[PDB]
This record gives C-alpha cells, structure tokens and sequence, in this order.
C-alpha cells in the first residue's frame, strides 16, 4: 500500500529535524520510502509574527494496517517532535499526518484519511502534486482538479 504523509516543522532551523524525521520514517518496520518532495518554506496559518513552517510529503510503501502505520508517526513526533531548548526540551515542532493511505476511507475516532482539512491547504496539496501529479482520490476528484479549481499559489523552495 502506498501512504503519503505529510512533513511539517516550524523550528527556526528545521532542516535536522525534518531530516531526522525521514531517516525514523524510513526504519518503520515492514515499510520504505519511495519518494520524497522537495522541501518548501510557507508562511505560517494565522499570526504572522510566528516562524516559517517547512513542509514536504513522502510517499511511503508499507504492509502495515493504517491505524500501525499512525502508532508509528506518532511514536516519532513523541521522539523526535521536541527539541533541546538549552535548559529545557522546547514545544512540540514536528507534525506528521497521514494524507492518503492507498484507496482507503478511514472515519474512526484516531484516523480521518482522507486528511481531514488537506483540500484547503497549498502546503499540503503542493508537495503532494509534484511527486504524485496523476493522483486521484478515493471519492474521484483529482488533485489536478482541486489545484486548477482553487488555484493556490506556488511555495518557495526551502
Ligand atoms: N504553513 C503551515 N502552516 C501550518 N499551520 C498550522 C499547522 C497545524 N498543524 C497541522 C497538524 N495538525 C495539528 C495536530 C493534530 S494531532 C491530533 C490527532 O489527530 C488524529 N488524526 C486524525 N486523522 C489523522 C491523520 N490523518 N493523520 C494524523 N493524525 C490524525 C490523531 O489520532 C491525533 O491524536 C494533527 C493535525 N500546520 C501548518 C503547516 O504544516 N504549514
């Protein structure tokens, strides 16, 4: 089965981190990666005083059931999510969400896939688009389609 999961930080230097990321994404048992987006800097939702996110999409072929696949990137941000903070462990900088896991449509009460909010986020459909531009979703509409549709601007590069 082919996931795709999104990659967000909003550390001031996130490049580490996210990097740290793909590395723990990429020793998921039963799973590898098979592609990964160029990395993109957008400014962040809502206040602007607030740091740049990074965000990028893997794409990530695995045999694990999506609810093992969730247990795992949740186990990453756990680990990797935080960093050191010179006296203490800083916020919470990391995110990992699955945007598509195959075709399936999952509504449980840890697991909205199709990601819940993805369609009203260039950042998330962006990354998405340049390593899967063919992609179509489980209800028929084409990421093709909802970029052209609501025509979002293009990222910067990181
Ligand atoms: N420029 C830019 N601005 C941004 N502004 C705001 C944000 C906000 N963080 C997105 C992650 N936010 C928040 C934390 C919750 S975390 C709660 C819960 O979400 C549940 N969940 C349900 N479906 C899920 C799924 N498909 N993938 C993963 N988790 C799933 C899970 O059980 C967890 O307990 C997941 C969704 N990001 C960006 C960004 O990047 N870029």
């Amino acid at each position: 089965t082919v996931a795709y999961i999104a990659i967000g930080s909003n550390l001031a230097s996130p490049l580490e981190q996210v990097n740290a990321a793909l590395k723990a994404l990429g020793d998921i048992p039963e799973s590898h990666i098979l592609t990964v987006s160029s990395f993109y800097r957008t400014p962040p939702l809502g206040p602007q005083d607030q740091p740049d996110y990074l965000n990028a999409a893997v794409a990530l072929e695995t045999s694990l059931a999506p609810e093992e696949l969730l247990n795992h990137t949740q186990r990453i941000e756990l680990q990797q999510g935080r960093v050191r903070k010179a006296e203490r462990w800083g916020p919470r900088t990391l995110d990992l969400d699955i945007m598509l896991f195959g075709n399936e449509v999952i509504n449980t009460e840890r697991l909205t896939v199709p990601h819940y909010d993805m369609k009203n986020r260039g950042f998330m459909l962006w990354p998405l688009f340049e390593i899967a531009p063919e992609l179509v979703f489980p209800d028929g509409e084409m990421l093709r389609q909802i970029l052209h549709t609501r025509a979002f601007d293009k990222l910067n590069k990181w």
